[PDB]
């Protein structure tokens, strides 16, 4: 059956939509490349990768990253209003995106190729909230990789705030001071983080407060071999703590 655009369907709402829309329209690509560097891209030549696989692909920033770096790159999300955004993006920077609309529970379901590598970047992976749904996404991402293949994972540095840090108790800002990030519930099961925008937009998202070593143990329980966690500092006033951190996760 074919997937239709929809501004409220199973993988997307308004409300997120409308999020990601202010950050872009705030926050432009070649800034947040600046601040991030090429610690991503290095990674993946360093290793030789060719195909890539975004699976958290939303409004196209890392794919458009890795495509103009020379990567051959499949950029899939669940929201099919997602990945129109990030096609036109792409379009916009000269690339062709080739977007496939998929659910990370059965990433195999329009996806027959293997990959050399997988992004899962953005702090995406932090949005489930169930166990179950966890382990099944990274074995479908797993599945999806050549033998020697590599995950990307990354998420925000829950342990921090978790642990009443000196990160739980200000707030992050990224671009420079064009949109702070704060910690404003926080319990073992639930983040929900505040993000006001240099305009006055708030907006209020939820988020499962990853441990680090919860998620190298999750990716080592699902079969990857070797993972390094790196420390991954992208905000704006940076502390001792990383706020991300990037696994790298090899699958043999
Ligand atoms: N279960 C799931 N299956 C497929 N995609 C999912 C998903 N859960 C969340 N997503 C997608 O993950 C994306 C997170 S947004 C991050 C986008 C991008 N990596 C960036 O850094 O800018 C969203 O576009 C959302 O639709």
């Amino acid at each position: 059956n074919p997937i239709e655009v929809r501004e409220s369907d199973g993988y997307t709402n308004e409300y997120v939509s409308g999020f990601v829309d202010k950050w872009d329209e705030l926050i432009d690509w070649e800034s947040r490349a600046e601040s991030e560097g090429d610690t991503i891209i290095n990674i993946l030549k360093e290793r030789g990768v060719k195909k890539v696989l975004d699976v958290a692909t939303g409004t196209g920033f890392n794919s458009v990253r890795l495509l103009q770096a020379g990567f051959d790159v499949v950029s899939a999300d669940g929201s099919a209003e997602m990945l129109v955004k990030a096609f036109d993006n792409a379009r916009d920077h000269g690339y062709l995106m080739r977007t496939v609309q998929a659910d990370w529970r059965w990433m195999n379901k329009d996806i027959h190729d293997k990959f050399d590598a997988i992004v899962c970047l953005g702090n995406s992976f932090t949005h489930l909230f169930d166990e179950g749904d966890r382990r099944k996404a990274l074995a479908e991402f797993y599945a999806l990789l050549k033998h020697d293949g590599v995950l990307l994972l990354d998420q925000r540095n829950y342990d921090a705030i978790l642990d009443d840090g000196y990160s739980s108790k200000h707030a992050h800002y990224y671009c420079g001071d064009t949109v702070s990030v704060y910690p404003e519930h926080v319990d073992e099961g639930l983040a929900r983080f505040k993000y006001e925008f240099s305009d006055g937009s708030v907006y209020n998202l939820n988020m499962f407060p990853l441990r680090k070593d919860y998620t190298r143990q999750l990716l080592h329980e699902v079969g990857f071999q070797e993972i390094n966690t790196l420390g991954d500092f992208k905000e704006t006033y940076k502390e001792d703590e990383p706020d991300f951190f990037l696994h790298v996760a090899e699958k043999n």
